[PDB]
């Protein structure tokens, strides 16, 4: 059958400033036609404590077979304490499970800052949480894209609509053992 893939995520696969249509998990969708569908249900700005308090709701309404979670980004942007990121992450993924669903949690990574200490710190919550859960870990596109001018927004800090195609190709193939 048409599986549901759910994406629980941020601007990253929201899109900023954009048409949902043109953001990657829908140019996903369109790639799949009927063989599966992608249900983008994704907030700019949200952290990862405002996606799990959706998710239950997009649990009942769409019964995923998998959830994509990329979320915490916000979080550690705005300095938040890893240790809470990670068990926000860790609630939702015990959410997605217990939905007969399966998660795959993209690992996020944060720009400079100062030092390593903290980077390296909200880094490691993904591959701990895939570790624990013994879930899919995928990798994180966003510092590839930043290298190319003319896939940013002007603020050089999110993906452009031009970005969107690469990344759904990209996204495509990292998937598709699913
Ligand atoms: C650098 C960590 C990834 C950031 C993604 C979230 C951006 C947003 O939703 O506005």
């Amino acid at each position: 059958g048409m599986d549901t893939l759910l994406i629980l995520g941020d601007s990253l696969s929201a899109g900023y400033r954009m048409s949902a249509s043109a953001a990657w998990p829908a140019l996903l969708n369109d790639k799949w036609q009927s063989k599966t569908s992608v249900v983008n249900a994704s907030i700019s700005g949200d952290t990862s404590q405002q996606g799990l308090a959706r998710l239950p709701a997009l649990l009942k309404q769409h019964q995923p077979r998998w959830v994509l979670v990329e979320l915490g980004g916000n979080d550690g942007l705005r300095g938040f304490q890893p240790q809470q990121t990670e068990q926000t992450l860790r609630q939702i993924l015990q959410d997605v499970k217990a939905a007969n669903a399966e998660p795959l949690l993209m690992q996020i990574r944060l720009p400079a800052n100062y030092g390593r200490r903290y980077n390296e710190a909200f880094s490691a919550i993904y591959p701990k949480l895939a570790k624990e859960f013994d879930v899919p870990l995928l990798p994180f596109f966003l510092e590839e894209v930043k290298k190319k001018p003319q896939w940013m927004q002007d603020d050089g800090i999110h993906p452009n609509r031009d970005a969107q195609p690469f990344i759904a190709d990209w996204m495509a193939k990292q998937l598709q053992p699913l």
